């Protein structure tokens, strides 16, 4: 029994930071869909830029329906404070332009989403903040790599492409005893299923426009962690350095699809599960990755950091660049497009589609097959999933 | 070439590529997928036109961007999530560390803050200069000046700049000239076509008119525009623009022409009454004889403007009694909405600082900048009136 229990999960996702009581009784919370708020006097204007009240000017830098969508997204991370951004390049471009300077160091996953990437080398990485690429899941090499400059590790778990992943406690616990600050691109999991904040991190990232959207329809980014870190992102990397503003409009829309986050998740994991059982079982498939299952190379890791194992499978087809064409040409009901988390099934086939340009020796030392497919299992009747996946197998032969 | 208030309405979209739909269809998507891998192959080099993802392009963006291309008169446009989206996304694709940008001796206040403690404190060099002493501007030019950025009018005392003669002495130093072109719009100023190689704005003011999204245009060359899209915008800022907001944008554009003769003739109005009351000192309007650059703010702008920046006698008291009084403007940051607003630095946004730091700044303790709305005048002038009488 008591009140200082903490409410559950879904509860949190549909309530916490609003009552309907502070808002003339409506249910959903009003959309604050306004660039600039007014004052009753300078004098509380002045408050407003002196730090001694709460309250609003300019929706860039703050708005009600921002914040709602921040705190929830705090509670549900664990963390302090949340803000809400443009989209997830958004959330790690202000996050980064905000904690790094000319001398300091960044050490990375050994592989990250592309415009991560991007970023990093052709961007950050060319006003003088020095890069170093580590294997995170090797926690002695990520501490023989730590040097006094190192300010930020950054990564993702599990990552782009190949769902490596990290030990977030191991990780929190080497940037403890050397100084640095530790943010971890959370999108493929959501606070649902890992919570990297918990687990030692300091600042979480997303890109909101997967999972926590849930449908497809908006570009969003969200970064989570202490107030101290959050408020100088959002005064710095956001204000002045990104201008990476979400529209009201669609923070009420992220908010919508966070209602089913649990939900959603629920269904994606299940039936990606029941995917992946069904491809490592299949004569054209010679290698699969998903982290449900005990062939997975990180298989406890896994089991350790994620509750459960994601809607993300990634497995290579028999037949090499070729037989991925044929594939992915085949399918009725997955869509071809590079994305995840959305209630449709979607698949990529990267030699024949965003590595296309490269030839067959470029994609190696990347981390990328000739037959390597991704898919982003939807929340569609997994009958109908199966019998998709099966007849296109059969036509990639 | 059809008129302007003609483009601003239908530039870029015939209805029977939709379906017959008078207005065009919101994608609030934001993943597009391919009907082949092929399809899909011939886009992620880029010489099929046509859509991947959202963050780069989608139709209601590409829809916006033409438009406003074609109301500045420039090659190609760029729609990001805000003003601030706009400059960033083209800064930092511009410039290196050792690259030199010169200055507009006054800014925005976050466009000062971004580069001075932003881009700035990653090696790039800043110089401030007044835009409109072309000597000293030649005088400034080095090897490294890469850039030159500023507005006109610039905020707070409405200084111009010789945007042609910039212009001039930019291209014999191959240097690119950006123009922050928020307050006039493309319908009252338009700097590409004075010699400007890229100008941004903060749509959330005069073009989306209404308050109520907050959105930022670039507007240049194809090949600089490309690249800040590909660059600034996809990897530096992930600055996005909403479908959603690109769509009321387009909406509040389609009455850029007749809300911009508003703003201008009630502030006209406003101007030439507030010139003769003696509570104020000094008056910065560029549709008054006594502006000094008179000449050069009519050979730029085809209308004056709707912002009014004057300095009450009475100094910092009488600016807070002022903005106190007032009962049909609302105290509040931002400019370029349906709704007057009025700001008094000293008292609001710039209070912390001290008498001298103001100053230096060019902040006086008495300045109040309006922007003039679309309220009946007889409503605003009785407004400013009171408030005036309040001030004493
Ligand atoms: C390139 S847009 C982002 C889509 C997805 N996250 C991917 O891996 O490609
Ligand atoms: C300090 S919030 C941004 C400033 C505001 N847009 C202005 O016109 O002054």
């Amino acid at each position: 029994h008591g009140s200082n229990k903490l409410p559950g999960f879904a509860t949190r996702a549909i309530h916490h930071g609003y009552d309907p009581q502070d808002h003339g009784g409506a249910l959903v919370p009003p959309v604050y869909q306004t660039a600039t708020f007014t004052f009753p006097t300078v004098e509380y204007g002045a408050a407003c830029f002196a730090g001694e009240q709460a309250g609003h000017f300019y929706s860039r830098i703050s708005n009600p329906t921002l914040n709602l969508l921040e705190a929830r997204m705090a509670s549900l991370e664990g963390g302090e404070a949340g803000l809400a951004l443009a989209s997830g390049m958004g959330a790690i471009t202000s996050t980064l332009w905000t904690l790094l300077r000319p001398g300091d160091e960044v050490l990375l996953g050994n592989t990250l989403y592309g415009h991560t990437f991007a970023f990093l080398h052709h961007g950050i990485g060319e006003f003088g903040v020095k890069l170093r690429h580590v294997d995170m899941a090797d926690l002695q090499a990520l501490e023989a790599a730590m040097t006094p400059a190192t300010r930020v590790i950054y990564f993702e778990s599990p990552a782009n492409p190949n769902m490596h992943m990290a030990d977030i406690a191991g990780v929190a616990k080497i940037a403890r005893k050397h100084g640095a600050t530790v943010v971890v691109d959370n999108t493929y999991c959501t606070p649902y299923l890992q919570r990297p904040l918990e687990l030692g991190a300091d600042l979480v990232v997303h890109s909101a426009t997967k999972y926590l959207s849930g449908h497809g329809d908006i570009t969003a980014g969200i970064v989570v962690g202490s107030q101290a870190l959050v408020d100088r992102i959002r005064l710095q990397g956001l204000k002045d350095m990104t201008g990476a503003v979400l529209s009201p409009h669609d923070a009420a829309l992220l908010m919508r699809g966070i209602k089913t986050l649990n939900l959603r998740m629920d269904r994606h994991c299940a039936n990606a599960q029941v995917l992946a059982e069904f491809l490592a079982r299949q004569p054209q498939v010679e290698l699969i990755h998903y982290p449900g299952l005990a062939s997975f190379p990180q298989y406890t890791l896994a089991r350790q950091q994620m509750s459960q194992p994601g809607g993300m499978i990634a497995f290579e087809l028999k037949g090499g660049i070729g037989a991925g064409r044929r594939f992915m040409n085949a399918l009725q009901l997955f869509s071809r497009a590079v994305s995840l988390g959305d209630a449709e099934s979607l698949a990529q086939h990267p030699a024949s589609m965003t590595h296309s340009s490269y030839t067959p020796e470029e994609r190696a030392h990347y981390g990328i097959s000739e037959g390597l497919v991704r898919l982003s299992v939807g929340l569609e009747d997994i009958d109908d999933l199966l019998a998709d996946v099966q007849q296109a197998l059969k036509a990639s032969a």
